[PDB]
């Protein structure tokens, strides 16, 4: 097929985090399409190994007009195969590698610096970070943000490995309870993950320590629900249904010519209102 | 007319904070990806729209098949998909003499169990936070909790200021205010994971503590209600299995399969992390 289809692909992997809220990203795109003609084609995908599998389908069917992706790694193969095979896309995230795309993305770079700047704010000495898995290009602007913060604001690493953002609730509560009650502990923690912090705060809790005076937390979220059980979590929103406003406006403007460099776009982190000052 | 390969999933904008809204979306197109069917999401934003998307479906011919939810006893949606030929699928129940393709929670026998289990935790005074009255799912609550009221030997505490559809910031303001007052329930059964967690802070707000003071039982699309607050007693609705189920009997329906045998409801289920 090759006609003018007016489908917008949204490729999604399936593994996904418990408060992603995607549908409020979801509900962004079509908000902006429902004064177009185009229709929204969910596409999703189960892993990493069939990551290329919906890119590959599409192109081969000519059944999108555009496509949107997600979790973009800095040298991301369907990036590079739909820029040599001219397919109109968006990415919700940034790669880096030499490819001018449309894009839009959250500054996780700029909210692990002031994660950091917050906690020594806090007068916490010992700050950890969860990180994504590290192939994701997030995860290094996350790392880069939080290891400039921990030189910038006269603090120390408290070093982790054991898990990250993605790792199973249930393993990070179990995690973060055995953390509480060693002698060797952090102060502060940052966390790229509402859902990680939700599993975290529990095995704080479990071992006894006080959010907010034993330790304090600094989590992004995807939508304001942190603060309702736990108000001492110094809250970021990350604003996804702009995302999914800023992802539908960009590709429609590509499918239609713009040139990619013009439909660029990161937020910033905003302190929730919620969230303790 | 012709063959489309679209499935349409037709949902409201106006979703609770907790609705898990890709679970549901995903256990459908788990079942969609072993046949040809795309996936069209088709939004409305509200209550005077919701007919909008359904009569483009049907003026454009644009699906094989819809999926809605929201159901009313009543429903214009059911009725008029019906006498248009539409093979369709409903996330909820609808009481019209319409016999079509369903898969629903068993939301009166969660609210009766709700009852029960605060009744066998002491508690004496209960109230209960419903959906707008609109909705079919509501009079199954409605019906599970008075019946659950009268069976166990309790009494209701009355609500009527807020619903599960009440703002979050607005529930909280309210919760707190209850446990402030000198008549106060005992114990409080919802109908959302969303309503719920505002209840709860507002509660803590009043200095009132979870499983002491009060109870709560309270649905949940996705086991998260117990990571921070452990006291509450959850009861899952699996939202995934939802979409699945929902998905299948579409592709059965569209297929010509009797819509009596494409009926299923799901039971509740004690959360594993909710007290024992």
């Amino acid at each position: 097929r090759t006609g003018k289809t007016n489908v917008i692909a949204l490729v999604l992997s399936v593994d996904e985090e418990l408060m992603g809220f995607t549908s409020q990203m979801v509900f962004g795109i079509t908000e902006v399409l429902a004064t177009t003609q185009y229709h929204l084609v969910v596409t999703p995908h189960t892993h990493a190994k069939d990551s290329m599998v919906p890119i590959r389908y599409i192109l081969e069917t000519g059944s999108a007009d555009g496509v949107i992706i997600s979790k973009i790694e800095p040298n991301d193969p369907r990036v590079r195969f739909m820029t040599e095979r001219k397919m109109p896309f968006v990415t919700h995230g940034r790669s880096d590698m030499g490819i001018e795309h449309a894009y839009h993305d959250f500054d996780n770079e700029a909210y692990a610096y002031e994660a950091v700047e917050r906690l020594a704010q806090c007068g916490r000495k010992r700050i950890a970070i969860i990180v994504p898995p590290s192939r994701f290009a997030f995860h290094d602007h996350a790392r880069k943000g939080f290891t400039r913060g921990i030189r910038d604001f006269g603090v120390s690493e408290f070093p982790l490995d054991a898990i990250t953002i993605e790792t199973p609730l249930d393993k990070i509560r179990d995690f973060g309870k055995r953390l509480m009650q060693s002698d060797d502990r952090p102060d502060g923690i940052v966390s790229i993950s509402g859902s990680s912090t939700i599993a975290l705060v529990a095995g704080f809790e479990a071992a006894g320590v006080r959010i907010g005076k034993d330790i304090d937390i600094v989590s992004k979220q995807s939508a304001e629900f942190l603060n309702w059980i736990q108000p001492q979590i110094h809250t970021v929103n990350e604003d996804i249904k702009l995302a999914g406003r800023e992802l539908a406006k960009a590709l429609l403007a590509r499918i239609n010519g713009a040139p990619p460099e013009t439909l660029q776009s990161v937020s910033r982190p905003v302190w929730s209102s919620m969230a303790p000052k």
